[PDB]
DNA sequence: GACCCACCGGAC
DNA sequence: AAACGTCCGGTGGGTC
């Protein structure tokens, strides 16, 4: 390309070179501009971010990020990897979109702002007359980007010291626990290595070995193999103990408060939009959608995320959500019924799972039968049910023939939508968004059908994603208008930040908003709930 | 110091 | 572990 001097012409692609992947912690080291057959070099990155008018190419969310970071409104455009992700979501790195669609992913802001026009212009033909994939980048993916750079930039508050002095509370039971368990077995080891680990239960406590490991044939030391020796000896309780506090410890307890950005006072996340086959977004750096939740000490944990002061929370999360997408593409009338009749299937299994009304269903015990009914509705075994209900294994196998009893358009939709992928390749959401599953045809068996269960995954997984995705997409300006801040996404979930005067209007708007998103055969039904502390606000 | 591999486990 | 799916990250073990 030619060189011509800053600033750039009005629409132009742009490159940037970051320290680090990190936009709220990045310093911008390069920025360059390309249009016309020319490209554009600023002297000094940070002044020239002021001449923008919008993020216009490759990562361009990031930029944006980085912007907002320094007080400068400048929304993303267009950006090919979104592009490239519509066309097919493993397009999911810059550097194999570059490979697949003519070009380079360098080191070099002028390339990259080159790289990013080329591979604009090729995947826009590419996508002419797809018309479902241009109505999923026009009104959901490339919109999405400039919500999710404002969630970016603005961060969630983190009760930091309340997690300094938990993680002090959780080091003095892991020691204890470590004791018992160096005390067990006659000597101390690693209790963090999974190799010392299987020598001492399997060869010097003579444990039965349940199963081995995938590449290398290990004995396993997996939560489910001792949950299966968890009365064949003491020491495996208090090492499934010492795994769960050491856990949330070293992944959430201890790294999360030193990631309080030092100008916000506040802790960013970067939700990334083309990095799963379904179209889900994933979190990363740090991944704030695996907050524990589940046991006593998660919950404590899910404590530290907090409103501002004069603010609070408010949660918001599908009911039942993939079951009643199910219920839409399948058609099956009675799913529907469930549903339109106000049931709830994951308390109903739960009421059967541990005996009792279902008024007496808890938490923990409603979580247990939500991974039972996805976990059969995508295809788990007789075997591992029996495994994981602890009932004899014709029990279980009666539990799935009466699950898809109950439901028979299912299976007949399951069946159609594999028939399809294996004749068109891929299968797709209700809104068009594609996954490519070459290996509905693969030639060995356990091949295949691990294929199968991801390609009939998808449309269920991805409708739901793509469902979230519209929803943000059309509450995000009633939030801005209310003076509200949408915080975070967890798959089916929104957490949004509200002055407390007016968190109940926000409630009430947001619920309406995420329900009429997009009328399905069955109503749309969100919980919400308003709270100082993200546990507060889901209860 | 950066990176990889395998496994293990958090959430939805 | 096992014929649930989708992700990201810590640890040990290892290389360069
Ligand atoms: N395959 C699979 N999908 C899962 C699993 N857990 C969650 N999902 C998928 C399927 C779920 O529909 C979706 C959202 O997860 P939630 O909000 O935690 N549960 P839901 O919406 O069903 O029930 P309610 O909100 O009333 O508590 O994530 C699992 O173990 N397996
Ligand atoms: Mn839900
Ligand atoms: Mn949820």
């Amino acid at each position: 390309l030619e060189e011509a001097p800053w600033p750039p012409p009005e629409g132009a692609f742009v490159g940037f070179v970051l320290s680090r992947k990190e936009p709220m912690w990045a310093d911008l080291l390069a920025l360059a501009a390309a249009r016309g057959g020319r490209v554009h070099r600023a002297p000094e990155p940070y002044k020239a971010l002021r001449d923008l008018k919008e993020a216009r190419g490759l990562l361009a969310k990031d930029l944006s990020v980085l912007a907002l970071r320094e007080g400068l409104g400048l929304p993303p455009g267009d950006d090919p990897m979104l592009l490239a992700y519509l066309l097919d979501p493993s397009n999911t790195t810059p550097e194999g979109v570059a490979r697949r669609y003519g070009g380079e992913w360098t080191e070099e802001a002028g390339e990259r702002a080159a790289l990013s026009e080329r591979l604009f212009a090729n995947l826009w033909g590419r996508l002419e007359g797809e018309e479902r994939l241009l109505w999923l980048y026009r009104e959901v993916e490339r919109p999405l980007s400039a919500v999710l750079a404002h969630m970016e930039a603005t961060g969630v508050r983190l009760d930091v010291a309340y997690l300094r002095a938990l993680s002090l509370e959780v080091a003095e039971e892991i020691a204890r626990l470590e004791a018992e368990v160096f005390r067990l077995a006659g000597h101390p080891f690693n209790l963090n290595s999974r190799d010392q680990l299987e020598r001492v239960l399997f060869d010097e406590l003579g444990l039965p070995a349940i199963g081995k490991t995938e590449k290398t044939g290990k004995r396993s030391t997996s939560a489910a193999v001792l949950e299966a020796l968890r009365e064949a000896h003491p020491i495996v309780e208090k090492i499934l103990q010492y795994r769960e506090l050491t856990k949330l410890k070293s992944t959430y307890i201890d790294p999360l408060p030193d990631l309080i950005h030092p100008r916000t006072g506040r802790l960013h996340t970067r939700f990334n939009q083309t990095a799963t086959a379904t179209g889900r977004l994933s979190s990363s750096d740090p991944n704030l959608q695996n907050i524990p939740v589940r046991t006593p000490l998660g919950q404590r944990i899910r404590r530290a995320f907090i409103a501002e002061e004069g603010w609070l929370l408010v949660a918001l999360d599908y009911s039942q959500i993939e079951l009643r997408v199910l219920a839409h593409l399948s058609g099956d009338e009675n799913l529907i019924r469930v549903f339109q009749e106000g049931r709830d299937i994951h308390t109903e299994t739960a009421s059967w799972m541990f005996g009792v009304p279902r008024e007496a269903v808890d938490p923990l015990m409603r979580r247990a039968a939500k991974t039972i009914n996805f976990g059969v509705l995508y295809g788990m075994s007789a075997h591992r049910l029996s495994q994981e209900l602890a009932i004899p294994y014709e029990e279980a196998q009666a539990f799935i023939e009466r699950y898809f009893q109950s439901f028979p358009k299912v299976r007949a939709w399951i069946e159609k939508t594999l028939e399809e992928g294996r004749r068109r390749g891929y299968v797709e959401t209700l809104f068009g968004r594609r996954r490519y599953v070459p290996d509905l045809e693969a030639r060995v068996k356990s091949v295949r059908e691990a294929a199968e269960r991801m390609a009939f995954n998808m449309p269920v997984q991805g409708t739901a994603a793509d469902l979230m995705k519209l929803a943000m997409v059309k509450l995000f300006p009633r939030l801005e208008e209310m003076g509200a801040r949408m915080l975070l996404q967890v798959h089916d979930e929104l957490v949004l930040e509200a002055p407390k005067e007016r968190a109940e209007a926000v409630a009430r708007l947001a619920k309406e908003v995420m329900e009429g998103v997009y009328p399905l055969a069955v109503p749309l039904e969100v919980e919400v709930g308003i709270g100082e502390d993200w546990l507060s606000a889901k209860e």
